[PDB]
């Protein structure tokens, strides 16, 4: 199948490069390094040779949410997203960009999204998971209340944000202490990611701002499964929900997110989120150059759908959703 | 469908009954309370009109597991497993018992759950999750090496181990500060369990006793859909997992592990699980007294899967299991 | 769910009352025969129970399907057609019509189903499988080449055509002979329709008029489980397939075809029915008065999909397909 | 997966290899004579290559069920069954047999089965659908009375009944004429073995021999789809079912039916058939060799469901049917 659009696609700067040296093994660190730096050459013979007409780039993890200073944030964030907007330029009908936020300040985090898509014409923000700030004891997560404006500001564009993993902090990781095989994409960041997201639900964010469109990535990092238990476990209680929140968490899972099939090539898993949230909130991803694309690609070819299904899937959801 | 067993049913005694308050609303705890103390009367009308045979019986949580001087956490648990065996010997058709055991002490638990086996007619033991002890800064998770000794116990005793969940101790739930909605079976009481149950297998302990049996409740705590993922994430990369375990993690899933469909009521999240990990390890349960009984059993009645798989879910499987027929 | 719309909803005039006579037992007859007369009143309070918002409705089987004699099968149609807009007329945001056609002559059917689009605004037409003409030693099927200029008008109408069952004639029936249970909605119906409509796929008539809609009752009567098989059966050889259509059985299948989930309520076929041709492309509808309708709505309220695609299939789809 | 059981696949004698000719166009007749005549050589090839340790064999159609004089019938199927059983002793951890029965004649079909089990060492029987006689002016069905004496003698031997297809005679296939592209496996041959199957249900032969162990291939003929509309239609209606079995159709499909993924390697329909009659009733085939053994083994080895149900639709369910881990078959 050509034509396909692919949303959870990496490139690194060499200003935060060295993020990415952990997750792999020694031996695979110059592969892996070369593909995160590479986006005019090698990236898009593969697209040519899988069948992606278009991929949505997005910075590496943790990136910006790892930069503490606000201020170098900032400045971080900025640079990554005019080289994005210039790497965009030379191909653009082969790729589109999602911003790097620098979510440590809401205020100039709503103004380098406006920038983003006004000035560079890029289609949604991509951030990995909670905040690191000088300013906070706490982790920043985006269900607090100085976040409304931003998400305000998301809502005013239109344009989608996908939330992406990183790991837990150390002080937050005890139950994964001497068993570091469990972080990252093994466990943990679905875990993260997955609380992240319900904690936005949760807080009522899709009661105030109904049109906002959340992306997860790894087929929504095992909520689909758990979702009924969520709302209806001990469900001879009758009583109101303890979150600020004034409807179900399924109801904001159901009309404010969508999920896409980056890193997660399993097709139980993909009838089970069909079953649950619909095909038509279903994207192709790859997760590219974590996971290879030749793998993505060949097993979305063949799994066990409808073929209708398959082009909202592979293309149709994605032109829809980001105006394409 | 008459005949079923169901095997994650709790009970309280006076001692432990505190334990389950505030896990519902003020309003509904004279209900729970009354449910978790009542195992002859009113538990096995709702049995006969919703038709389970047999419930295996647990105490509730996280009674022993929070009892953290070890001496103290096995006289409750010998307390608890003598007055469970007296109410089962009140009507032997109807009940089994899983042991409470003082996880706290390994030594002490292998004696316990021999006891429990041998002299009460226990058919495996029930805990909720990670223990706490007095004498360990640190929660006790059952892949530490202290363990093994027990785990061999477990295995040369063949019954299985329900692992049960329990919340994170507070300075390991800082994700859940201002959001306590998601404490309990919510959410934190599955990622809680899936961990646990991951430990386990990247431990390599399946490898040393490969005919364990270890029960999740809640269709697995998620662990069915991310399954691939554990194991296949990254796959371009060719090297050696680094766990102490030979095998790849969905081995020892495949092999050691059965799932129930306590609290759990969703046919989609079924077909996923008959799908990723088969029916013949699936096993019904409702979670009584915390999940009603007439919702697990209804919707278990007409839940879109075969007719045969029906009767090895509904029973089959934990007759074979737990050697009811035998 | 409010705003159900149903399309396999019968009724009968008193001229083809008896045509549904036998179809249940005698000590049933009464009952079905109140319901297949009553349009205004029960069927409208049982909509309102069951949470239908518009019923489109359709006359009984095989009704103008087995009156041989052309002209009488055209007066028939003509005041089947005419009653049936004058019922709609008195309830008219609750019902719309399928027209009944002489199939029998082609050209007069192709006049009639333009005079009841034009004329009395009904929104396609539902046929009783093949046809009995006297001046036809053998049963009209309607991928014969005298039908193209019939599918042609449908075409460019631009409304769906019914393709619902009948039984066999005897002499195209002795593998039930003795077994008279097989016969009608058991299994004849479906084996019938079935293979009526898969003649229509191989004939190429899709080819000639690509936008053509055929709906098929009964979750697709057997097809979406035996589709792959039609097509790739004996894979190993490589040929043109000896049909007259240029691709595959299956292209048709998914470009041509809705299917209603009529007096199938069941998951399991519902399931592989949404993995073989997608939620976009499948209905609700009851066959009321043959099934009741407390039965297929509480079905369809708690089958096991996501709340998007209940939503689509529900009333989503039919609102689209038939432009309301 | 190594160690797979298959179990429609398919021989020739030089007497009945012009039965599978014009299935295929005749450019690929060399090549499917070829296979259809091959048993020894490179058919266990390609079962070394594709992961099958045994393939229980039957003779090709509609063989022995259009031989019209039953005398010559049984005559057919006991050089069949006598040349099955030279070729399995060939390689006996290889292969084992189905019986060809002359269906023609009820008391010469159980006289010949008995033969084949118990002297033959094989482990069922395979018949293609209807059996056409001189002597009945009718298709004959396996639902009809004169089959119940031969149903007990199934029964007793405890052996399973493959039920494959055939075409519909041309006066009862006028629906397709004009349309011969739908005979055969693209559709007509599941539905009248569908019907066949059916015609069992109804008829009571399973309220009365309960044992019965009947097998069809390609996921069972579409049968899983429509089951629940088989009994369920019209449900308003409180009746009994106008059929002589006292129980439900899906009874019976539940309890004495067993599919073969045999020439319908599709996971959607996989799924359904599971989720209908459950993996436990589900077992591996190819119909080598009018379908390849590698498209078969490479569909079956990734499709969509547990390991467990792997290994058990794979070989485990075969292995546990056929009795193949037990003394009579490893030893004797
Ligand atoms: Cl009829």
């Amino acid at each position: 199948m050509n034509g396909k659009i692919a949303l959870e696609e990496h490139f690194a700067t060499e200003e935060t490069l060295m993020d990415s040296a952990g997750f792999v093994p020694d031996k695979d660190w110059p592969e892996l390094r070369s593909r995160l730096l590479d986006i005019q050459d090698r990236r898009v013979r593969l697209m040519d040779e899988h069948g992606i007409e278009t991929m949505i780039l997005s910075l590496n993890a943790p990136a910006v949410q790892a930069i503490a200073d606000s201020t170098r944030a900032n400045e971080t964030a900025r640079r990554a997203n005019d080289f994005l907007a210039e790497q965009v330029a030379k191909q653009p009908t082969r790729f589109r960009g999602f911003a790097a936020l620098p979510m440590q300040d809401p205020e100039l985090a709503a103004r380098e999204l406006e920038r983003c898509v006004k000035e560079l014409g890029f289609v949604g923000a991509l951030v990995n998971g909670f905040s690191q700030d000088n300013r906070s004891a706490v982790p920043l997560y985006y269900d607090m209340a100085q976040y409304w404006p931003f998400w305000e500001t998301v809502q005013a564009l239109d344009v989608p944000f996908y939330l992406h993993p990183r790991n837990p902090l150390p002080s937050d990781a005890r139950i994964y202490d001497g068993h570091a095989w469990l972080l990252g994409p093994t466990w943990a960041f679905g875990q993260e990611t997955a609380v992240h997201a319900l904690r936005l639900m949760g807080s009522g964010l899709f009661d105030k701002y109904p049109a906002l469109k959340i992306i997860l990535g790894h087929m929504g990092e095992g909520l689909p499964y758990s979702m009924w238990r969520i709302d209806h476990r001990n469900a001879w209680i009758k009583t109101t929900p303890k979150y600020p929140a004034k409807r179900k968490i399924v109801d904001y899972f159901n009309e404010n997110f969508y999920l896409t099939t980056s890193g997660n090539f399993r097709t139980q898993t993909l009838i089970d989120a069909i079953l649950e949230i619909g095909a038509d909130r279903i994207l192709f991803s790859t997760d590219w150059p974590f996971e290879n694309i030749d793998h993505a690609a060949d097993w979305f070819e063949n799994t066990s759908i409808s073929e209708a299904d398959r082009k909202k899937i592979g293309w149709g959801n994605a032109q829809n959703l980001f105006k394409l």
